[PDB]
C-alpha cells in the first residue's frame, strides 16, 4: 500500500453519510483559540477565531509496509455533524479542509474558523474580564449515538485587543422538548479582557 | 438492516424531486418557529434580523423500512429527501442556514428536519421599545404548492431564547391561513408566526 | 403516468441547454415584476435595493404529457429546464435569489417561475421624498438571444405595508434594442416604477 | 443538425482545458470594456468600482460545424468552452459577473463572450472632481499564458448610466507586451485608460 | 503529444488527493510573496487589507510527459492538480482568489501556481505612520501535513509588482523559515514567515 492506494481505498468505499457506530461514536471537541476580533458589550455579540480540534474514530476507514496516515478532504469522510448553538453566523472555514486518518481508523480534524457568537460580554472592559460561553453539539444525533468530550493562549494572537485570563470547558447532556432523548454538548468558556 | 444498508436504500430510491402525495392527497407540513435570538432590529425601516430553528415535519412513506431488527431513525442529507418548498413571504435576506443539513427519519417515513436559521425580515417593529411591545408577522408556506399538494399547519415560547439578547420574548401565536393569488386559481397555504417582544429595559 | 413518472421522464429528457424554438420562430417569454418591497434608496448616488417577484412565463412543447389520466401540473427545479437568460441591464448586483427554486410546469408544456428577488439598481431616484416620487426604470431582456430567438412581452397588491415607500404606480414597456456589438435586434421589457416615501 | 444536436456535440467533444491554437501560432483574444456605470470612487484611496460589459472575442475551431441547413449560432454555458484567463491585474476585488455566463458560438468556430461585471480597482483617481478629470488605467492579459499563446488586442458613453454620479470623458485603449521577471516569455495585456469626472448636484 | 493529448492524460490520471513524495522524502514546496497592494490598515485592531501574487513552486512526478516533439509546457486547472494544503495563520478572513485557478505544468512534473490573492491579516500595524514603519508578520504553512511530509522555503524585490497608486509603500520584505510543533501532533511542521515592513507614503 502506498498513500494513493490508501486515498483511492478511502474514497470509493468512504460512506460520509454514515456514522461510523461500533456494535455511540466517542467525539472529542476542543477549541483552540487564535483571536478575538471585534466585540459589542451592547449587543452581546463577539468575533472569534479558533482552531475546532475534533476527534474520533471510524473503523472502516482502517488498513493494514505502509505509510501510518493520510491526509483526507472531509468530503470523503463521516463527519459528526457539531454546531455551535449560540453561533450567529455560519463558520467561516479559513483552511484546507482535510482531515487527519491513521491507519487504525482514528481521525483528526482541524479547521481554523472565524465564527461571531452570542453571549455574556458583559465586564470586558474590567479586571476581571467577561466570561464568554460557547456550546458545541451534535445537532441531529443524541446520546446513544454521539457523545462530546472535552480533552488557554498558546496560539493565541499577541496583536489582538484583547487577552486571555482563562479557559474553561464543561460536558453537558440536555433534554429539549422537541425530542425525547439526551444531546450532549461541549460548554467552552472563554474568560477574556481588553488590555491596559 | 443497519444504518449503512437504510441510508444507501434512500439514496438509490429516494426521489428528491416528487412530492409524497398520498391518493391525491396533501402532504400535511407542520411548522414551527422555535426562537433563539434578536440581533438587530430597526424601527425606522421596520426591519428585523432573527434567528430561529425552524422546526419542520411530514411523511414521506417512500423512505419507510421494517425495523424488526434495525435502527428505528437515521439521520440524512436533506439533499437525499423532498423537502417542502417553504419559504417566508416577508424575508428580506434569503435563509442563512447555520446548522448542518440533516433531516432525522423514522423507519415509518416521519421526517423532522430543524436547521437553525438567521434570516432578516419586513415587519411591523413599531412599539419594540414599550411595554406592549413589537408584534413582528412572519408568514411562513409553500412557495409553488397549492392546499391540494401542501398544507402547512402550526405544531415554551422563550424555551431556546437567548438571555444575553438584548430583546425578550412576551408572546408567540400561530396562525393558519388559506390565500388565493393574483397569479393563479388555486389557494395557497401559509403559516402566520406572530412573534411580539420589547427592548429589555435598562 | 404519476407525478413520478412525469418527473422522471423530464429529467431523463430535458435540454436545459437548448432553447425550445418552434421551427425557425422565438420563444414567446412572459416577463412581469410584482413588487414586494423596497429596502433602501439613495437619492445621492441614485441606487435602490428592491424585493420583487419576478413572474416569467413560456413554452417548452417537449416537457408536454398526455394528461388524460395523469396529474396537470408538476413542480420542478429550473435546473432541469431551459430557462430564458433575463438579465437586469441597470441591476448592480447579482440577484439574491429568496424562494426555492421551482418552476411550474403544466401538461401542456407551459412553464411558471416566480422566483422572489431582492437586487440592487441604478435608476433615477431623483424627487423619491416629493409628492410626485421618483420612478425608477428597471430594464430586462434576454442576454445572448435576439428577438428571433427570444421575445420579452410585459403580462402594490402584494407590497409591503411596512415599507418606509409606497408605490404610486407601475407601468411596463416593452423594446427592441440594436447594440453595437451585434447585427441582431434583442428585445427587454422596461417596467416603471414610481414610488416615494410616506408622510 | 438541430440546435439540440449542435449543442450536444459541443458539449460532448469540446475541451475547456484545452487552449484552441492553430498551428501553433497564439490565440488571438480581442478584449474591449464597455462602460456601463461607475458607482464608487475613492480619491483618497484610489479606489474605484466599476461596471462594464467585458466584450472577449476568439476563435476555437473545434466548435465548427457544417451550417448548411442548420443554425448559424447557439448560446452555450461557458464551462463547456474554452475560454481566455483573463485577469485584471489592478483588480482589487474578484470580478463580480451580473450577467448569465453564456457565449454565442457561431458556426465557423467564432466565440463572443461579453458578460457584465463589477469589479474594484486601484487606479489613479486624482482629479476627479476636476474639468480635465481622473485617468483610471486597467490592465487586463491572459494570467498564464505568454505571448506564443495567448495575444490580445484592442477593437465611450455609449451604454453608460445616466444616473451615475460621473460621466465619461474618454475612453483610450493602449496594448503591450511585458516581460515579468518570474518568467523569461513575454505576456501580452490591454490598458484601458479612463477618463472621467464626478457630475455636479 | 499535442497539448490536448497531455492535458487529456493529466486529467484522466492526476489524483489531486495524493501528495507526490517521491520515495519517502518530503515535497519540498518554494513559496514567495509578491505584494501588490496594501488596502485598509487598522492601527487600533491590527488588521491590514492585502493584496500580493502566491508564488508557489513544487514537483509532481506523475505529471511529467515525453516533450521530444511536444508542448514543453501546459496551463491546467488547480481542481485536476494536487496542490499543497498551505494556509495563513495568521489571516482572518479565507483568501479571496482574484485570478484565474490555473497552475503551470512543465513536462519534467514542475509545477508553478501564482495566482493573486486579497486577504486580512492580524499583524503588528503600530508604527505604519512613521520613518521605520510597521513589521506586518505573515505565517504561511502546510496545514496538516508535517515536515517529512512537506517542506517550506522562501524563494528580487519587494516592491516590483507594488501599485504606486496605495496609500502605502513597501520599505523591505524579509523571509524566515521555522519548524514548530502543535498539541494536537508528535511531529513538526514547516513555515515562512514573511515579514512586510511597510508605512503610510508621504
Ligand atoms: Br432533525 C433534528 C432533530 C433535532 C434537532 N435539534 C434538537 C436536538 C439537539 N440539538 C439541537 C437541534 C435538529 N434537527
Ligand atoms: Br412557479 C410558481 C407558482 C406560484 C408562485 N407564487 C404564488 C402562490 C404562492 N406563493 C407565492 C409565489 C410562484 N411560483
Ligand atoms: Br455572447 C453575448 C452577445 C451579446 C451580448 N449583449 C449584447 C446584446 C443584448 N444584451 C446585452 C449583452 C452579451 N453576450
Ligand atoms: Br502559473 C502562473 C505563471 C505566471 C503568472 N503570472 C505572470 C505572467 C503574467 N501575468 C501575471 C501572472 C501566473 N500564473
Ligand atoms: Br487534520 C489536522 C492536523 C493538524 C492541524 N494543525 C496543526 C499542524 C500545523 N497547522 C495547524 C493545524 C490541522 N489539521
Amino acid at each position: 500500500l502506498d498513500r494513493a492506494d490508501i486515498l483511492y481505498n478511502i474514497r470509493q468505499t468512504s460512506r460520509p453519510d454514515v456514522i461510523p457506530t461500533q456494535r455511540p461514536v466517542a467525539v472529542s471537541v476542543s477549541l483552540k483559540f487564535i483571536n478575538i476580533l471585534e466585540v459589542n458589550e451592547i449587543t452581546n455579540e463577539v468575533d472569534v477565531v479558533f482552531w475546532q480540534q475534533t476527534t474520533w474514530s471510524d473503523r472502516t476507514l482502517a488498513w493494514n509496509h505502509s505509510p501510518d496516515q493520510v491526509s483526507v478532504p472531509i468530503s470523503s469522510l463521516w463527519v459528526p455533524d457539531l454546531a455551535a448553538y449560540n453561533a450567529i453566523s455560519k463558520p467561516e472555514v479559513l483552511t484546507p479542509q482535510l482531515a487527519r486518518v491513521v491507519s487504525d481508523g482514528e481521525v483528526l480534524y482541524m479547521p481554523s474558523i472565524r465564527q461571531r457568537f452570542s453571549c455574556d460580554v458583559s465586564g470586558v472592559d474590567t479586571e476581571s474580564g467577561a466570561t464568554c460561553r460557547i456550546k458545541i453539539g451534535s445537532w441531529t444525533h443524541h446520546s446513544r449515538e454521539i457523545s462530546v468530550d472535552p480533552t488557554d493562549s498558546e496560539y493565541f494572537s499577541q496583536y489582538s485587543r484583547f487577552e486571555i485570563l482563562d479557559v474553561t470547558q464543561k460536558k453537558n447532556s440536555v433534554t429539549y422538548s422537541c425530542c425525547p432523548e439526551a444531546y450532549e454538548d461541549v460548554e467552552v468558556s472563554l474568560n477574556f479582557r481588553k488590555k491596559g
